[PDB]
């Protein structure tokens, strides 16, 4: 639905995030019978990225094949496909570590702490001795040690990767084994 | 034979995992000439009769319906076909759409309650006390989400015909055993 | 050179697993600038001869022609290129394909009968009507769904090019040994 | 600082699997609100740098582009930020963007041949004529796709940064020992 809108879909979110199916599934079932479908399928999109996100991104990708089915069948059929995905994303490992890393990086944008795109960087196409751009795929696993964050923000660290899932335990071991490579 | 009985027929032989059978009522509604039809039974049954038994076969009904519109009859048919096979073959759940069916019957039934002020929209003792689960060991908070009314409702019931729902159903008893 | 010609050699190269030739004709194809019959080729020929191959691939091919669609020429052409090279080196299955296109022969030449009694909508002879494979074990029931003139039909001959239509097959041959 | 030149560090930070960096430019474009460029430019790198690397990853792009578009800012800037960073941390390939690049280059220097005969289309010499991959054992033949003037051609050079592309790579020289 004496509950406020809002309110059903913040318990919504907070149930799926909190991986509660039954309270999850009561308050999908809640704005279903409220008859908003653009508005269930709106913040399914969101809790799937921002809660579960990393956690399982082909879960997260696997709510907007949802949503897109909602949309062709309507309700009461639509309803279908989102039960699926919300007990999917309920009992799925949950990482908000993207969601927060770029938060972190939009704290320092915000705050003027911003640097210039360093030249090597800059579009070619439009346009000091060196280099140049190095282009990774002519390296070894794809990858050169070069510099990409601003001067202003050479040390800066916004994502700080979370093992809830395999997926991120080994995106999180690239992300070291570059620190690694780095020094 | 009405247009009804074989759309019933169809969707019953995919859920009873009858390829040949499924592909018959298929190739009868290919002929009737429905499209548009054909695909939203076909993403209804991926997703109430396979559902998680296979959650990436039943998204990728989605991805040939999106094909088949864009082809149209007669190569429409092809990505139909493939899902069919699929959906025949795969482990079936009717577990997610059975457990909000049992949330709706007590929403109807008026047996529901309110939203804990803990769960309500802090940007509007609204939002006090939440905690945000993310901050927690197994990102997991043990904390009510249930309505009060509602504080022993069980909807889901897990199955385990298929690896994917094995998983999460172990999931689902390892909160239930978190919380005692 | 045709246009129909181009376009039968680019489904053909793919079909035969040659990378280098399906990349030429779909070089030929981006320089003429018809993105929208590469698109739809690309999809039927995921679909027909890829298909139970590689389900995902084929799915795939749906994505990169959304992906083509909104970027437009030149930018359409790489993720067209990805999935050409992927549709070249997966398993080929047109096992589907050939099922449901036996399935409509059998229509068409007046060997189908009716939808049995026990399939039809009941929205709209003594026993146990339909039964419900979700109620079983394995979420199966032996249960006739084909009709009584098409009881011994095999459409779906399974191939096993690669582990997922493996795994399919298994289930399928499976099924028929727990009907007798 | 210009919109093409954050649009160009955006894709060379992901490119370079720099999670930080593209985070950074990422949330300049954010802050700039242009969600249409962000989008175009992801769908770019997702199926030129990560390409065969991570075939699902360069998919996902395209299912987090339309939840943005269904979104809009501020919330799509979260499906977003993950395909960033998985993006980032996936292995990268550019391949088959490279080969199409190699085969349009050969049609432009007018190195290009004609359709081989029996890759013509059929609706409208001696020997066997087009022979079908699927009535043939591994679901292959050998046969002549490539033009007569550029029988000799390698467009494609498979890379094992991933393990996707480690497979093709593997069958693409397999079909190259056959083929001897």
């Amino acid at each position: 639905d004496g509950d406020a809108h809002y309110d059903v879909i913040s318990a919504f979110q907070k149930s799926i995030r909190g991986s509660d199916v039954d309270a999850a599934l009561h308050y999908l079932a809640r704005l279903v019978e409220a008859g908003d479908l653009a508005s269930i399928c709106r913040r399914l999109m969101v809790i799937g990225y921002e809660d579960i996100g990393l956690g399982n991104p082909a879960a997260a990708a696997r709510t907007v094949n949802a949503v897109l089915a909602a949309e062709k069948l309507g309700l009461p059929e639509a309803r279908i496909p989102l039960a699926d995905v919300v007990v999917d994303l309920c009992l799925s490992p949950k990482s908000n570590s993207a969601y927060m890393a770029l938060d972190a990086a939009l704290a320092d944008i915000r705050e003027g702490k911003a640097g210039d795109v360093p030249d090597h960087l800059r579009d070619s196409h439009y346009k000091n001795r060196g280099v140049g751009y190095q282009y990774p795929h002519h390296f070894d696993q794809a990858w050169v040690n070069q510099q990409y964050l601003p001067d202003k923000l050479k040390n800066a660290q916004y994502y700080q990767p979370k093992d809830t899932g395999k997926y991120e335990q080994a995106l999180g071991q690239q992300y070291y084994r570059i620190k690694e490579w780095k020094e």
